[PDB]
């Protein structure tokens, strides 16, 4: 059923809440035993948001390999994403270790450091060229190279150096800066343009490791980003773009990380992003 028609049918009936709860009811449930170990309590921002054991990203150290991050692997779309929480004061070094070990080219950030008067994630990148950051626990150095600030998003060029081998890589930081404190954007125009800037970059492409995407919890706004990307590209691939069932793509993605899409408004916005994106 053409999603644009399904959309108007849900909107006229005002049943967004009922569709959304159907997804919550049918969603996968897998063990998260490593996340709940007592040694990992300060590695988790929220007690009710954990990566599944089967799909969690492992840090390449013998000490403690745990980070709140998941590999979403979409087989038919031929895309991979890592979805992770906003780094904490004690996980900033782990975050950049993961970016290094997984060979990511891009980081996508969908939140502000402060929202609603509270801290939503650590200040994990350098704000001035001449004041670089060093993560002593993971032996990495991070330098701001350049910054391009636009109305809806900022793009930063960063240099990440493995102080152990003295190899360097260029990482692109794509920061969406205008998601509102409450609700969802009124129009997806600026979200879609942000998405096609990340694609243009090569960050989503198979010659690199998976893109790292995050918000505060790594399930809401992060969910919207990878659902829209995957749904649009399936439409570019299949002989019938109307066969693309957004609810079925979301349940497939929810086999890899719990809670993706947090509200009925985010589900509606995702439809609006794919519907408008198809034009
Ligand atoms: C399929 C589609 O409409 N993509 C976009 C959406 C919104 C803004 C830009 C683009 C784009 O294509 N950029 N190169």
């Amino acid at each position: 059923m053409e999603m644009e028609k399904e959309f108007e049918q849900i909107d006229k009936s005002g049943s967004w809440a009922a569709i959304y709860q159907d997804i919550r009811h049918e969603a996968s449930d897998f063990p998260s035993r490593v996340a709940k170990l007592p040694k990992n309590k300060n590695r988790n921002r929220y007690r009710d948001v954990s990566p599944f054991d089967h799909s969690r990203i492992k840090l390449h150290q013998e000490d403690n390999d745990y980070i709140n991050a998941s590999l979403i692997k979409m087989e038919e779309a031929q895309r991979s994403y890592i979805l992770t929480q906003g780094p904490l004061p004690n996980t900033v070094g782990h975050f950049w270790e993961m970016v290094w070990e997984q060979k990511s080219r891009g980081v996508v950030m969908l939140n502000r450091v402060m929202e609603k008067g509270s801290l939503k994630c650590a200040q994990y990148w350098p704000q001035k060229e001449e004041k670089e950051m060093i993560f002593e626990d993971t032996n990495l150095k991070l330098t701001l190279i350049s910054e391009d600030i636009k109305s809806y998003y900022t793009v930063r060029q960063l240099e990440l150096e493995n102080l152990t081998t003295q190899e360097t890589r260029e990482i692109l930081h794509f920061h969406y800066t205008t998601w509102p404190d409450f609700g969802v954007p009124e129009s997806p125009a600026s979200f879609l343009n942000f998405l096609f800037k990340v694609r243009e970059s090569g960050s989503l492409s198979p010659e690199h490791g998976p893109v790292v995407v995050h918000c505060s919890a790594g399930i809401g706004r992060s969910g919207t980003f990878c659902l829209a990307d995957t749904c649009l590209l399936l439409m570019d691939k299949r002989k019938d773009p109307s066969s693309v069932d957004i609810k079925k793509v979301l349940l497939e993605m929810r086999k890899f990380r719990m809670g993706l899409i947090q509200t009925a408004d985010q589900l509606r916005f995702s439809y609006l992003a794919v519907i408008e994106g198809a034009k």
